[PDB]
């Protein structure tokens, strides 16, 4: 007729309905697997605890006035915390008596919690919700939402489950609400792992809100924990600052203290986005988004503006009330709101997204490559060279020529060096400025570009590592407009696709031959948004990071030679791997292979497929004989992009005996003694398995 709570390996919690009689609340829900059969025997000794909080008005006196806060969660469940542990030498910290929000256990009522037989129970509160008063006053409302909420930790599963009801009306649909974020927005970031919060007993949004509510802190840190600040500051991470009363930038990191006086630093935080201003990261809105989803631009909090600036935004300020000054419907003079002003930062990159490289006129002169090449704006206009940047004098604005881009691009030896192939629009030995057509020519003469002997047939690419500079916002600034580069002024890439096509000698007419799909650069943009560290027109960093690129130092590693392919880039990025990085949450894994590489309809992930590419010839460093050039087959140096390190004499053995190569004095070295068979067994879901998806 059903199964048992005890050996159920999935369970879902429903609630039905709700009813409140002078202050008494009991709830009504049902227990089902995937399959929806029912479930039984859940008792009050099982880790099972209730909330139960009020979407309340709220209204703030700030001075002579009050300002407008919107509907705040109150929890009638709350306790009184003086600080406890308190560790030593940590800054930061400024121990106070907190109120925190808390659940009930049903374990303390003998008879609050009734199981019906048939996969439904009911529940009663142990707190009566008319008139709470201590030691966190709730006024009740009956025309005021109520949340019930629920959680639940078993052996095999941990659940949580929400109930937002009009106890005036009874209903559920059609009232007032605080649907801000949703979980999957956190999910294009975030391992659900590093989510589920706690004892990862905590796994919904809906939760979270219901007890980190602005009432609550932490009495060690004497921090807030409400969920619009908390969330807040932790992503602003080891950027969240403030100014002192010199006016110098001083850092302010959040942080937390816990059980037995533990330390959880967010200045350890490393947000990825590029920039951090764009709150569509979590504020998502559009079809089937939360119904309050427009919030972050509702002007009702100076919190929510904390959590991030803190009180002291900058050397001037002086008033904390944020909303005076920064909001819509009057702003205070020089400045707005904070959607404006937000939206002053993201103006030169989504600008930017519309900006492209026109080529024209490519072909050989004496021997040597030419072509001509406009920047266009997003109005298709072609942009003057006061408006092209160099970030650096070692980062130029440049247009880089690639051959063999269906396999791993050019090799990196003398001529085919991404510095042997690229061409700065500055630089007058090589570039010419048209001012009359605003149009760039290019002449690789002077330059120590080789030339293959017959490019015909070959998959070529222009590539245009370009930025452009705009006017950053501030006091007075209206608008944000491309401008002239100057000392003042910021730079964006430009985003287009690189011009590819196959070398016949006459047109550029002929499609090129595509490279294996290895990784989505899709799943790169979800968590660093516009760009991610340097020549950041798109995703094409295997244009210069070549597999046999030269060795970098790093004295922190055996023989103090590290590789520079974009494989090692990616693959060795410490927030790629945050489980003994950052706040050691695991929220991004590098074990994950999904993370970055291409995966099918049928989640097969095929961008890490081997053997795709059999002449191929890595470059590292021999961990014993200091760091010397050796030289590495295919799919063994793919996997030595992590495992080298740590690499056993078996493993060792395991490679070669499988026709690996791993002490290589040259790349046709390796190819000649290559012969690889990693394919057979190393197949993509097997490799996913390896390392735990
Ligand atoms: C009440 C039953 C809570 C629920 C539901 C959620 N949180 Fe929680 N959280 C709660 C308290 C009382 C505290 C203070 C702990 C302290 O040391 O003072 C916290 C703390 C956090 C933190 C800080 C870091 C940490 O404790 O590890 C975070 C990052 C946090 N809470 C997140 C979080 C999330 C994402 C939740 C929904 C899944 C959530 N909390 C629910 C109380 C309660
Ligand atoms: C994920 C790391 C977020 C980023 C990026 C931004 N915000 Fe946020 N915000 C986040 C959460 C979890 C919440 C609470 C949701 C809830 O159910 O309560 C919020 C809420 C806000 C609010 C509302 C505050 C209030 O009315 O009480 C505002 C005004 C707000 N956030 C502002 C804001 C801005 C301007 C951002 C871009 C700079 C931004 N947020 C980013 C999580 C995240
Ligand atoms: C974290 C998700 C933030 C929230 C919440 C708020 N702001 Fe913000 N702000 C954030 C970033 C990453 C930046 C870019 C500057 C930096 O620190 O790196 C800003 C910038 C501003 C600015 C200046 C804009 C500029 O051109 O530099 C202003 C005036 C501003 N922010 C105001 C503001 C207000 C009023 C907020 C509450 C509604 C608020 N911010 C929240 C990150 C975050
Ligand atoms: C009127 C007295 C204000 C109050 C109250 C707050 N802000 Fe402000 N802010 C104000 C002006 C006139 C300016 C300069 C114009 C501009 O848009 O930059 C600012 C600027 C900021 C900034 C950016 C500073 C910088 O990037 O160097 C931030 C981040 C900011 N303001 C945030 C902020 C916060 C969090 C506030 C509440 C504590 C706040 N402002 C109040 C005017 C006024
Ligand atoms: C979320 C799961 C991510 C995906 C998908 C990608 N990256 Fe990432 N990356 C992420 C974090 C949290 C960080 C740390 C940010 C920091 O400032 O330290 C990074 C970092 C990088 C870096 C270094 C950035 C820097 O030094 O400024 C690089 C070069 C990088 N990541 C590359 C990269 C590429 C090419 C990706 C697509 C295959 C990619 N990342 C995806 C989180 C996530
Ligand atoms: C040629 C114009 C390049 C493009 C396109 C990309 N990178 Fe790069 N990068 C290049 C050089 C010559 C160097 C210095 C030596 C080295 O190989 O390390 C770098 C450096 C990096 C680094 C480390 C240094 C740093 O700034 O953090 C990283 C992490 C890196 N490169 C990553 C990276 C990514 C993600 C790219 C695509 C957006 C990318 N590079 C493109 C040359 C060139
Ligand atoms: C990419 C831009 C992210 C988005 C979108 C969200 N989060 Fe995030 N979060 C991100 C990073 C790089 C980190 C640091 C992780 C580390 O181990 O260093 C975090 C951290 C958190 C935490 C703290 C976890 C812990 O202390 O164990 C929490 C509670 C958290 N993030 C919550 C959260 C929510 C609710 C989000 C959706 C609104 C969300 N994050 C989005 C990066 C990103
Ligand atoms: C993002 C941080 C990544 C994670 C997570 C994983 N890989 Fe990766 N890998 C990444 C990049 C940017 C590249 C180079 C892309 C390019 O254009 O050259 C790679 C490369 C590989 C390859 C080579 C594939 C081929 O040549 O066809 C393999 C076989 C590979 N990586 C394996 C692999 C595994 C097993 C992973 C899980 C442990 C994994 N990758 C994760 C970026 C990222
Ligand atoms: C960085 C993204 C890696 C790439 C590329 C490859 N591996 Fe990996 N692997 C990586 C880590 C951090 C770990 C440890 C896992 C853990 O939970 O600690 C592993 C582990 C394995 C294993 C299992 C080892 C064990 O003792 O059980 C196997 C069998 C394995 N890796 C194989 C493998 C192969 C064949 C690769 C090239 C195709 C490869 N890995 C790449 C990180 C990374
Ligand atoms: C079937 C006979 C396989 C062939 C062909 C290849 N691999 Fe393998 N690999 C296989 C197993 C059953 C294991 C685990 C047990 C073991 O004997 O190691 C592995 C392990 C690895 C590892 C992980 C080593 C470690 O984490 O210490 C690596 C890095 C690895 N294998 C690499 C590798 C390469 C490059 C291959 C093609 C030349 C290859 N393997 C083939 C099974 C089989
Ligand atoms: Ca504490
Ligand atoms: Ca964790």
């Amino acid at each position: 007729v059903g199964v048992n709570i005890n050996s159920t390996s999935t369970l879902k919690a429903k609630f039905t309905n709700a009813t409140v009689d002078a202050g008494k609340v009991t709830v009504n829900f049902t227990l089902e697997n995937a399959n929806g059969v029912a479930v039984l025997g859940l008792t009050k000794d099982h880790d099972l605890r209730f909330g139960i909080a009020q979407l309340t008005p709220v209204k703030e006196k700030v001075g002579e006035t009050e300002a407008d806060r919107g509907y705040q969660w109150q929890a009638y469940i709350n306790a009184k915390k003086e600080p406890g542990t308190v560790p030593s030498g940590v800054d930061n910290l400024n121990p106070s008596t907190q109120f925190q929000a808390n659940v009930e256990s049903a374990n303390k009522c003998d008879t609050c919690l009734v199981d019906h037989g048939d996969g439904s129970y009911s529940y009663t509160y142990q707190v009566n919700v008319a008139n709470v008063t201590e030691p966190v006053k709730v006024t009740y409302s009956a025309d005021a939402t109520q949340r019930a909420t629920m959680e639940l930790e078993l052996p095999q599963l941990a659940a949580n489950a929400h109930f937002d009801w009009q106890p005036s009306t009874g209903k559920t649909e059609g009232i007032q609400t605080r649907n801000v974020v949703s979980i999957q927005a956190c999910y294009t970031c975030h391992q659900p792992e590093s989510l589920a919060l706690h004892g990862g007993r905590r796994i919904d949004i809906e939760n979270c809100a219901s007890c980190h509510t602005a009432t609550s802190g932490d009495p060690e840190s004497g921090n807030s924990i409400e969920f619009t600040y908390m969330i807040h500051a932790i992503h602003k991470g080891g950027e969240r600052h403030t100014f002192d009363a010199t006016g110098a930038q001083v850092p302010a990191p959040y942080k937390i203290i816990g059980y037995g006086g533990k330390v959880i630093d967010y200045g350890k935080v490393h947000y990825p986005q590029k920039p951090a201003a764009d709150c569509a990261a979590c504020h998502v809105e559009g079809a089937g988004a939360p119904a309050n989803a427009d919030l972050f631009k509702a002007d009702l909090s100076n919190q929510a503006c904390i959590g991030c600036h803190t009180e002291k935004p900058s050397a001037h300020h002086s008033s904390t009330d944020c909303m005076a000054c920064h909001n819509a419907t009057k702003p205070y003079g020089g400045t707005g709101s904070a959607a404006k002003r937000h939206g002053d930062v993201m103006k030169a990159y989504n600008d930017s997204l519309g900006y492209k490289a026109k080529f024209s006129n490519i072909g050989i002169k004496n021997n040597a490559l030419t072509f001509d090449v406009q920047i266009l704006d997003n109005k298709d206009q072609p942009i003057g060279k006061e408006f092209i940047s160099d970030p650096s004098a070692y980062t130029k604005s440049s247009i880089y020529f690639s051959w063999g881009i269906d396999k791993d691009y050019p090799a990196y030896t003398a001529g085919s060096r991404y510095s042997d192939r690229g061409f700065a629009l500055s630089n007058s030995k090589v570039s010419t400025y048209n001012e009359a057509t605003k149009t760039f020519t290019i002449d690789s003469t002077n330059s120590n570009l080789k030339l293959p002997a017959d490019l015909t047939g070959m998959n070529v690419e222009l590539y245009a590592g370009v930025a452009t500079c705009f006017n950053k916002g501030g006091y007075g600034v209206e608008d944000v407009v491309a401008t002239p580069c100057s000392t003042d002024t910021r730079y964006a890439y430009i985003q287009d696709q690189p011009f590819r096509f196959k070398w016949n000698g006459t047109d550029t007419n002929s499609a090129a031959e595509k490279r294996r799909a290895i990784i989505d650069t899709a799943k790169c943009s979800g968590c660093h948004n516009k760009e991610i560290v340097h020549y950041d027109n798109g995703v094409n960093c295997q244009a210069c990071h070549t597999p046999d690129k030269g060795l970098k130092t790093d004295n922190t590693y055996p023989g103090t030679k590290v590789p520079t392919s974009f494989a090692w880039k990616a693959h060795e990025s410490e927030g790629h791997y945050l489980k003994y990085a950052g706040v050691q949450s695991g929220t991004v894994l590098k074990t994950d292979c999904a993370t970055c590489h291409t995966a099918d309809k049928s989640n097969v992930v095929t961008g890490i497929a081997l053997g795709r590419s059999p002449e191929r010839a890595w470059l590292y460093g021999d961990i014993k004989n200091n760091g010397a050039v050796i030289w590495v087959s295919s799919d063994a140096g793919a996997c030595l992009s992590c495992h080298q390190k740590y690499l056993s004499d078996a493993a060792k053995s395991h490679i070669e005996t499988n026709g690996g190569i791993l002490n290589g004095t040259s790349a046709a070295d390796v190819q000649t003694r290559a012969s690889e068979s990693c394919a057979t067994c190393h197949t993509p879901s097997q490799l996913m398995e390896a390392h735990g998806n």
